[PDB]
């Protein structure tokens, strides 16, 4: 049985294992966490994915806690802006399709069918509506009912290391600031312990890299090899900014994606400012052209606001665990943020590492698991992703015109095929658990514009009356909603 | 759109398909079944998998409607008796596992603990006989998900009952031998040529000719994968074994592992299904059927041994142009998991689900042929891994066993195993019925089981799952003093 982890770094990833092994084990583990004070985090990662509030649950932690806590607010999904056609956009929605007859509504909205998301979910409302998930009671709209309208976060990046790093350390876990020199290393090869500038050497059983791209122990000690996705997938830089909301009360339960001229910009409303950045490729714009792109668009003449400039490394390690590290965050694995899936990785890194937690044998093939785990984890992703860029049907630009005829990963083809002819399910999407459900890679390609060339031949066959009785269901549903539910800034000010 | 639908064969497979489609598109589906008065139906196929009461939901049948019409019993899972340790056994239930604080119970069994004793409620159910409905009909525990139970039925009765609920519903009924199949310029089915009824033409055949694949095999060249190489049984030999004691009913399927193969026994109403499978290569047929009587049905030579030759494989494709197999025309592995029911279901289900329009699709039909394809290969794994899992060693064929080759992915799963439990991650990918618990289940009662603990679970408070597995045995007390029996319960609604 072995007794102590040493985490080495303090970003969103160190904290976020930090704390979660602490809400597993309690007592029965030992953990360290030790940072630079010179080393900046990411400085980045707002968004989330629908899974994460099974992390703050796991923490005992409820959302009128921790949410005003980390200045956040709620996302209830993507909005995707520009991608086909000019002034356009659809939602991706954290919404379950609803089935009738044993068809979910996109296949009835093909037959019988107001755009896709608009007819199908009531996530579509909330956005446009700029609702809140909850009325001011604190009740589920829904009124579990909360896998049916899985709504994620958005929150600010500076204060849920702030306080997740205060939860942990009230646990107990040990916090060094310093800055690791050297990675020990014992004849095995295995890590023995790091060298810091004033605390001497940290040593534990397991050590968990947390340093970000730099991947200090798991690529520059270890060897670890690292898998590039910018074959399929170029964008290779980012360029941010945090914008404040001319008007606060203008907050948006969702997260905005639009295309741009070279990549793509994200819009995350907070209770206080929006964040903001362009997703590009170097190869197609510069890091002064991207900049100007960008403040031109959602900051004009406000040059009093620091661009923080980043350079991303995208793609994976062929294993995150290796000896005894494990490699949890951008230091394990990245792809842009275009379904906000760096938080995602690490939460399901975390979770499935208490699940393969080590005993004193350190037994290969459970390990060997974990590994398989991870990679499935990000490749399916990776995939998806890749359907975005050939799902958009704009043309506009040298990006646009290249990303068309780009390679595509291993089973996208295949992908797009049937999607020509039928909706993509269960049994066609990856296969592998990678976040996804199916609703999402069908809603994308509805979005997007790959559509059935004809609706499914057997509904021609049925009656679609219990559908159409559905689509007003849903409509009147959606009615009564918006009526109800206060916007996302009332809610969230109620709760401050 | 498409107007008609001919199936060739009368057995499970035609009836189930001209029920399913006249219930799922009424009077828009014009339906034949065509059907031989002088080939017989095989005359086995008595158990069924969990899916089975979603057939039935479908049809709006309630079982207290087509139950006792069948004159069938209760499937609460099966008992698998002398597989590894002689005289022993274990059950594989009908049952998910509870979860505590994120690892299954089967899991904490490993760590703090037989297994499906101490796991599953449907283990006491079984041993002390009992029905899954109080008198008043309520069910012991949807609630009826989280313990899928399933049924025996009697083969013949199925057939018929379903046959009248089809041809009430407006399916044509012809007896007669199709003697010949049309084909047009194509290749495509343009009629079948009966011996007395002429030429029956339609859009779409069904062939539900059996082992036999005229239609898919026989006509359209379909090429057919056999698994003889890793599941070498071959042959059957069936009996129906009147019960001493109609009473005395047991509420599942026992799996009985035999010299060179394995017998079933199936309790019915009024009687029991009995058979042997076997390979050929180990045991002769008679060898076989002499081993079978004198276990179950010594001296009784009053009753008439059925012997099967089983075709054990897959077509490669199971829709070929304007044709699609279900049944034992498609694909059919040996009983060891009540599938063949089932695969006939899934078929049909997702023959709606891929129906065609007037514009054949290519694409539709090959997403169709790639989920019969994995419902099949998922199982053949899952088999292959019973026979992994005996350490019974006392017979050639036992012996033989365990050194034969293994489809590709389940040395990994055993890799896996020998170090920790399967999961929804490692199990076979894509759907083919089973669950994880169905894996984990087979592995730990065969005797492949993680060589320690998780070693997580040393880390964390144990309470929580100690407090669990009291929950289920006090459960369990309670459902077998509250519950009638079988056979009380079935009595009662006849
Ligand atoms: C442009 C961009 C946009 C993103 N958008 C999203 C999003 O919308 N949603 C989402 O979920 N994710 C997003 N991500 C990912 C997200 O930023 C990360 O998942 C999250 O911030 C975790 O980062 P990290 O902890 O792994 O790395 P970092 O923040 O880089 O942390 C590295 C840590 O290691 C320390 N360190 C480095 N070297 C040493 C050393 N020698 N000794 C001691 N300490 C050291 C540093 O001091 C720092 O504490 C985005 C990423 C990028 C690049
Ligand atoms: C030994 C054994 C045990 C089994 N046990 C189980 C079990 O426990 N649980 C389970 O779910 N499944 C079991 N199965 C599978 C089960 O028997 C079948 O799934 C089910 O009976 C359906 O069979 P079928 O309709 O495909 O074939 P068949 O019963 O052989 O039907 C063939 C039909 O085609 C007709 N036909 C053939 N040729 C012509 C022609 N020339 N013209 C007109 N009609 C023709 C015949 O008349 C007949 O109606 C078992 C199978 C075997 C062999
Ligand atoms: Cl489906
Ligand atoms: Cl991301
Ligand atoms: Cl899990
Ligand atoms: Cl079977």
């Amino acid at each position: 049985m072995i007794r102590s982890v040493v985490i080495v770094g303090g970003g969103t990833a160190g904290w976020m294992t930090a704390s979660y092994l602490k809400a597993a084990f309690d007592d029965r583990i030992d953990v360290t966490l030790v940072e630079s004070g010179n080393v900046r985090r990411i400085g980045v990662g707002e968004a989330t994915f629908s899974t994460v509030r099974h992390f703050f649950d796991y923490l005992g932690l409820d959302e009128r806690e921790w949410l005003p806590r980390c200045a956040g607010g709620y996302k209830l999904g993507i909005r995707f802006e520009n991608w086909s056609e000019p002034g356009e956009y659809f939602y991706h929605p954290f919404e379950r399709l609803r089935v009738v007859d044993g068809f979910n509504m996109a296949e009835w909205w093909l037959a019988v069918g107001t755009s896709f998301s608009e007819a199908c979910y009531l996530t579509h409302r909330l956005c446009e509506a700029k609702r809140a998930p909850r009325m001011l009671d604190g009740s589920l709209f829904a009124s579990e009912q909360r896998a049916q309208f899985p709504y994620a976060y958005h929150f600010d990046a500076d204060e849920v290391a702030r306080y997740l790093s205060e939860y942990a350390i009230a646990r107990g876990v040990r916090h060094v600031v310093d800055d690791v020199q050297h990675v020990g290393q014992d004849e095995r090869g295995w890590i023995s312990g790091v060298h810091t500038k004033q605390h001497g050497e940290i040593s534990g059983d397991l050590f968990v890299d947390c340093t970000g791209f730099r991947g200090l122990l798991i690529n520059q000690t270890l060897g670890g090899r690292f898998q590039s996705f910018s074959d399929v997938l170029p964008n290779n830089r980012a360029v941010a900014l945090r914008v404040p909301r001319e008007n606060d009360e203008d907050m948006r339960p969702y997260t905005t994606a639009t295309a741009m001229s070279a990549g793509w910009m994200w819009t995350i409303p907070l209770f206080k400012r929006d964040g903001n950045g362009y997703v590009y490729s170097d190869e197609f714009i510069s890091p002064e052209e991207a900049e100007r792109e960008l403040r031109s668009t959602v900051a004009p003449g406000r040059d009093d606001l620091e661009a923080n400039h980043i350079q991303m490394r995208i793609g994976r390690n062929e294993r995150t665990w290796i000896n005894n590290c494990v490699a949890v965050g951008l230091s394990a694995a990245f792809v842009e943020p275009l379904e906000s899936t760096g938080i995602f990785f690490i939460q399901h890194a975390i979770e499935q590492l208490v699940k393969h937690f080590p005993g004193e044998r350190w037994d290969p093939v459970l390990i060997s698991a974990y590994n398989e785990r991870m990679a499935h984890m990000v490749d399916g992703v990776k995939e998806f992703l890749v359907l975005h860029y050939k799902g958009a049907q704009r043309e506009d630009t040298p990006y646009w015109k290249a990303a068309k005829t780009r390679a595509m990963p291993d089973g996208l083809a295949r992908k797009l095929e049937l999607s020509a002819s039928h909706l993509l399910d269960e049994q066609t999407i990856y296969p592998y658990y990678h976040g996804f459900e199916t609703y999402s890679w069908i809603t994308m390609n509805l979005g997007l514009g790959i559509v059935p060339e004809r609706p499914r031949p057997a509904l021609l066959h049925m009656d679609p009356a219990p559908a159409l009785a559905e689509f007003e269901r849903l409509r009147r549903e959606g009615d009564e909603l918006i009526a109800a539910l206060p916007s996302c800034y009332e809610y969230l000010a109620s709760i401050q």
